[PDB]
């Protein structure tokens, strides 16, 4: 049974100090690649940060120390967050990989996470030149 | 003219399926198979096509995810290690061949990257 305040704070999603910009890449990102991730079957454990309290795993966060979710990089889209495509794709890299690194092969969750890294990796395909 | 690709299938060679060589198929190469930079990959390089006169005059042990794939497929391997090998075999074969500012070798080390965070995972 997990305490409460075990949780980070979650990422941040908003910094009016941070340069950053709208392109035709982030704005593909948004429009066509997050919309089609975050309507999946298998999208929801992805939809917001991982808490630890509710899942009742004490170990998630004294493993993983740079967490990601899809809802904070929803959010970042929708703020502008991003100065790149790029960064936007890291936070995605850092989602997939984070799931890979706390679980184990067999488990419900890395099933979902790998049909959905595919599905990224398609769109990634005709992300804007 | 380009020259046979490599083999798919052999009676004479010993094969086995192991759980390694089903994460091979069903995770290393099936998510590898999606990047947008797997393309060139997926095939024997074909040198008519492509105007490359010394390409198999210089690399003579090719190789390529789609001869990967079907082997695979055919259970050719008798351990990961095999598979794993045609891998590395056709990320060197093309670090080989290239000079290391080319789109082609930013393409493979991609991909080599993402094989190799697979690869982290293997049972
Ligand atoms: C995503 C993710 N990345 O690391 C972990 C742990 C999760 C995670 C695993 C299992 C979860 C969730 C849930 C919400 C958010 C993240 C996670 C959640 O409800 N579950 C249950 C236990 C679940 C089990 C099996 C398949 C899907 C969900
Ligand atoms: C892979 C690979 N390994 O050695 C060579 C040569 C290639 C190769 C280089 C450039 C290619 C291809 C193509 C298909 C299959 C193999 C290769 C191909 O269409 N190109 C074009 C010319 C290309 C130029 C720059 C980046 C990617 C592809």
């Amino acid at each position: 049974l997990v305490p409460r305040g075990s949780n980070p704070p979650p990422p941040e999603t908003s910094n009016p100090n941070k340069p950053k910009r709208q392109t035709n890449q982030l704005q593909y990102l948004l429009r066509v690649v997050l919309k089609t991730l975050w309507k999946h079957q298998f999208a929801w454990p992805f939809q917001q940060p991982v808490d630890a309290v509710k899942l009742n795993l004490p170990d998630y966060y004294k493993i993983i120390k740079t967490p990601m979710d899809m809802g904070t990089i929803k959010k970042r889209l929708e703020n502008n967050y991003y100065w790149n495509a790029q960064e936007c794709i890291q936070d995605f890299n850092t989602m997939f990989t984070n799931c890979y690194i706390y679980n184990k092969p067999g488990d419900d969750i890395v099933l979902m996470a790998e049909a959905l890294e595919k599905l990224f990796l398609q769109k990634i395909n005709e992300l804007p030149t």
